[PDB]
């Protein structure tokens, strides 16, 4: 399974439609498919097919964005359970 919930929150639309606009432009050169839902001040781009490894590099890319365009960034990913249990 390799699939991520990438949300992102802010007072300006504007700021959500560039972070969207690069979310899409990263789905793209990893080869995914990319879905996305603007409502109101809410978006959550649906990133299907990128393995495990490569969701949490579309997080890295969530966080660049949040802290460009000064909105708060919420992702799911779960598949990271790969050792669910600490080093011991």
């Amino acid at each position: 399974m390799g699939e991520m919930d990438i949300r992102f929150r802010g007072d300006d639309l504007e700021a959500l439609e560039k972070a969207l606009k690069e979310m899409i432009r990263q789905a793209r050169k990893f080869a995914g498919t990319v879905t996305y839902t603007l409502d109101g001040n809410d978006l959550e781009i649906r990133i299907t097919g990128v393995p495990e490894q490569v969701r949490k590099e579309l997080a890295k890319e969530a966080e660049r964005l949040a802290k460009e365009f000064n909105i708060t960034v919420t992702y799911t990913i779960r598949g990271s359970l790969e050792h669910h249990h600490h080093h011991h």
